[PDB]
This record gives C-alpha cells, sequence and structure tokens, in this order.
C-alpha cells in the first residue's frame, strides 16, 4: 500500500497527474480514485503478470463496497523498469485516462460523486509526483 | 481542510517538495508533517495576520495529541496571492525547511521520527503539486 490522499476536491474538468517508477519485476499496480476505499469511480489496474493476466489494463468501479463490471483495454503502454505518467480527468459521464505512448481511453462514471476526493496507489509503482490541475 | 496524505514513506535525507497557491486574502496557512494527525514533527504555520502575529512563521510539534512549545522564525518570504514552493527534509536531529527566495531554517526533530508518513494542509494554501526526491 502506497500513497493515500484525501480531501482532493478534484472537480469535473480538472486533471490529476501521477508520475512514478514501474518496478523492474513489476507484476501489477493500482490507482484507485473516488470518495473513499469503498466508493471508487475508478480502479485502474495495469497487470503485467497478475491473476493469470499478462500486459492488460483492468478497470472497474466499486460502489458501496461492491465491485462493478470489469472492463479490459487492448493497449498496454507500460514497461517494467521505466517511468510512467498517468493523467485522469472526469465529467458526469466518463473518466478519461491518458497514458504514455499516446494512448487514451474512457471509463464510464458509474458513481454519483460531485468531486473526486480520494486517491490510493498500491503495488509495483513508486510515486514520484502528483499534480492537481 | 486541505489535502491530507498518508503512507508518504519519507526517509531521512529525502526531499519532499510541495508547491501551492497562497490565497489572495491569506491570513494564515498550515502544513503539518509527521507520523499521523496526533504526532507531528512539524506544524509549519506562516501567519500573515493571525493569532496575534504579523508576517511570522510559527512552528511547533505535537506528541500524542499534546502541542509542544512554539518556535518563531526570523524570516517570511511569502506573499498573498502568489505561488510558493516549500521543500522539507529531515534527519536524526532536525527538520530542514527550504522556503522561497533562498531562505531556510531548522526545527528540532522532537519526536525523533525516522520516517514521515503523514502530511496535511490547511488554510490559505492550495496544494498544486507534491514531489518526492
Ligand atoms: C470477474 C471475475 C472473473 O475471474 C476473476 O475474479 C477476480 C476476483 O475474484 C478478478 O480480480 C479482481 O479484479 C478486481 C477489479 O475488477 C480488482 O483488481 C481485484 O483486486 C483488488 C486489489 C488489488 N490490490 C492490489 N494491491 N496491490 C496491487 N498491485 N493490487 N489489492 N486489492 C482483483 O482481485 C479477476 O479480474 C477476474 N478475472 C477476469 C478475467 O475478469
Ligand atoms: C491571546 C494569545 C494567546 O496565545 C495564542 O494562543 C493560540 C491558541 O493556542 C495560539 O494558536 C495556536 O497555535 C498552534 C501552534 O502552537 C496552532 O497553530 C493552532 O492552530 C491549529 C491549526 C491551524 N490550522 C490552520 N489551517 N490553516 C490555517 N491557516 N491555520 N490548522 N490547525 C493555533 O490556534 C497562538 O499561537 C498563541 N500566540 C501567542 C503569541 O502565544
Amino acid at each position: 500500500c502506497g500513497l493515500v490522499a484525501s480531501n482532493l476536491n478534484l472537480k469535473p474538468g480538472e486533471c490529476l497527474r501521477v508520475r512514478g517508477e514501474v518496478a523492474p519485476d513489476a507484476k501489477s499496480f493500482v490507482l484507485n480514485l473516488g470518495k473513499d476505499s469503498n466508493n471508487l469511480c475508478l480502479h485502474f489496474n495495469p497487470r503485467f503478470n497478475a491473476h493469470g493476466d499478462a500486459n492488460t489494463i483492468v478497470c472497474n468501479s466499486k460502489d458501496g463496497g461492491a465491485w462493478g463490471t470489469e472492463q479490459r483495454e487492448a493497449v498496454f503502454p507500460f514497461q517494467p523498469g521505466s517511468v510512467a505518467e498517468v493523467c485522469i480527468t472526469f465529467d458526469q459521464a466518463n473518466l478519461t485516462v491518458k497514458l504514455p505512448d499516446g494512448y487514451e481511453f474512457k471509463f464510464p462514471n458509474r458513481l454519483n460523486l460531485e468531486a473526486i476526493n480520494y486517491m490510493a496507489a498500491d503495488g509495483d509503482f513508486k510515486i514520484k509526483c502528483v499534480a492537481f490541475d
């Protein structure tokens, strides 16, 4: 369990940027965003080799403790042993996740949060910088 | 309040850099660092006009919920309505706080902390970036 931040007050349209080091032997890492640990509008989980999955981004939500319907992306712009930046914004309909190598995708916003107040990082990613719009 | 962060895992000699916006109407702002909210190795409180002080930085510690004795610094390189960066490092004996315009001071490490895991901001300072060197 890595950095946890609360009271972020990230409003629609504003950008959260996180830069970190992906471990040389990384298996996976997680960024969680939402209201608190039980209420995540985005669970962002690049899996290098975890849960039987290789080089796959897994995303989901968590609402009142309940995991939503998982979705997988088809591009994996991360390497073990490198620096990576992630940029996230949102509006009421979607979160937009921008990643290295030009890749961007949307994830439906399934919760009803006015602002994103909570971020937690976990796994094989050493956070070097966080910037809030 | 403002941003609260935990699991910072800051170790001796490492640098925590915090950049933010000092509000236009600033009276006072606070950056708290320590083990947790009741165990602060540094309560860093620039006062523009507050609690009986004008353009003075007040520092204190908090040990098991109990405030220590305040120390008043001799410099004040802050202005309302501006951006500011504060850089903090610590060791066995002291915290070193680097401020805008080349100023710095030391504050004794009264709790003898070997790691800083908690930070919180309050008042007229909106955190825009946090970085780890
Ligand atoms: C839909 C179920 C089908 O089988 C599997 O069931 C697993 C759960 O029983 C699925 O894994 C979870 O997927 C969740 C997202 O939908 C979360 O990723 C969950 O892990 C939560 C977690 C991660 N971490 C963590 N700590 N550090 C790191 N790097 N990750 N701690 N807690 C994973 O345990 C796993 O994704 C899923 N597989 C598929 C293909 O969907
Ligand atoms: C008639 C004078 C009585 O003496 C005063 O007594 C006050 C209350 O104990 C002293 O203030 C506290 O000093 C503490 C450090 O020793 C803390 O600064 C305390 O405020 C807690 C606090 C402030 N903030 C905050 N957030 N944002 C801002 N701007 N401030 N968050 N938590 C302040 O309420 C204040 O420093 C002290 N001043 C004198 C000169 O002794």
